[PDB]
């Protein structure tokens, strides 16, 4: 400890470089605990995230050396960018802890949701998501986990994706906490496409409208029958898609028309008494329509959801046509030891 120092902050010891002084807590949960700190020798405030217990097992080995690959890799406005990452530990042996330190943003989308929408601020924050989900895309990366809680923005309403959630796998299936914003077909096991992230901002997208969760429930039998009621029972050729067991069940629920978008999200929920509140409620309801499609196949792409007339007004092709990332390595299993070492590298060679 001669250029790092210690100090508890929110039930948690943070040994940092002496070059991040006043840390203050900011999160914690499911998995990582974050803070504020302000850089010395940036003049800069920042967030640095201390893994939770990475090595644990390879579930958490390989989310960290994925979160860490492509932090260091990824270069868009609209993903969080990795400014540092350091170990207080001297060498492999004793290597036990990660600090990556980003750039800091006011809020989690978490809050700014409950905020009452202005149709600027809504179709400049879901720009930024199809913004980012598009670069992601470009690099083979499907979230398929996409969530508020994932997402954190600035004083000046400019949004960072935090996370990459299942990546580079071939997929659809997570073993660990809130669901609300995962695609039926993820859900129900058929098989995932790019427009499976379109889903998680039509469910994002609807509560910034409705400012309560579309989709709740206690699990996914629960979060399913919230679905049909509200948007119908799909269609036969849908439910043909379905291998047998889950169809049986499907099938099975009581019939529903659906309520129209309309009456999902009637003009009581938008601004009003405006020609232009008009017109901009009737645009984000059809985007709404569009995204919050149950069947994969009819729902809307990102790069059709950015031509959009709710979401074109703020294109610019600098932003949205950026080249894509290029690159043991990120669908290969590997032991614990070998994971550390992994990501030992890594942190080292930066
Ligand atoms: C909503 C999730 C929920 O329960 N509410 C919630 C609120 C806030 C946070 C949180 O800690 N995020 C946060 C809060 C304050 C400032 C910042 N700024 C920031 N800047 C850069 C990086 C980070 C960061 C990185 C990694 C992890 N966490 C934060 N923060 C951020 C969490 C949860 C549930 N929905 C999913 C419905």
């Amino acid at each position: 400890d001669n250029q790092f120092y210690s100090v508890e902050v929110g039930d948690s010891t943070f040994t940092v470089l002496k070059r991040y002084q006043n840390l203050k807590p900011i999160g914690s949960g499911a998995q990582g605990i974050v803070c504020a700190a302000y850089d010395a020798v940036l003049d800069r405030n920042v967030a640095i995230k201390k893994l939770s217990r990475p090595f644990q097992n390879q579930t958490h080995a390989k989310r960290a050396y994925r979160e860490l690959v492509l932090m260091k890799c990824v270069n868009h406005k609209n993903i969080i960018s990795l400014l540092n990452v350091f170990t207080p530990q001297k060498t492999l042996e004793e290597f036990q802890d990660v600090y990556l330190v980003m750039e800091l943003m006011d809020a989690n989308l978490c809050q700014v949701i409950q905020m009452e929408l202005d149709h600027e601020r809504m179709s400049y924050l879901l720009y930024q998501m199809l913004c980012g989900i598009k670069h992601l895309h470009s690099a083979g990366i499907i979230h398929r986990d996409l969530k508020p809680s994932n997402i954190v923005v600035k004083s000046d309403c400019t949004l960072k994706i935090l996370d990459f959630g299942l990546a580079r796998t071939a997929g659809t299936s997570f073993m660990m906490v809130t669901r609300y914003y995962r695609a039926p077909e993820v859900i129900l096991g058929m098989g995932y496409k790019e427009n499976v992230d379109i889903w998680s901002v039509g469910c994002i997208m609807g509560e910034m409208v409705r400012h309560k969760i579309l989709f709740p429930g206690r699990d996914y039998i629960d979060q399913w029958n919230k679905v049909i009621e509200q948007l119908g029972t799909p269609c036969p050729e849908f439910m043909k898609k379905l291998q047998p067991t889950v169809r049986n069940y499907v099938e099975n629920r009581p019939k529903y028309a659906g309520l129209t978008f309309p009456k999902l999200f009637p003009d009581s929920l938008f601004p009003a008494d405006s020609e232009h509140n008009k017109l901009k409620a009737s645009q984000a309801r059809d985007l709404l329509s569009k995204m919050l499609v149950i069947d994969p196949a009819k729902r809307i792409s990102v790069d059709d959801a950015l031509q959009h007339p709710y979401i074109n007004v703020w294109y610019d092709p600098a932003e949205v046509e950026a080249p894509p990332p290029q690159i043991q390595l990120d669908e290969r299993e590997h032991t614990i030891e070998e994971w550390k070492e992994l990501i030992y590298k890594e942190v080292m060679n930066s």
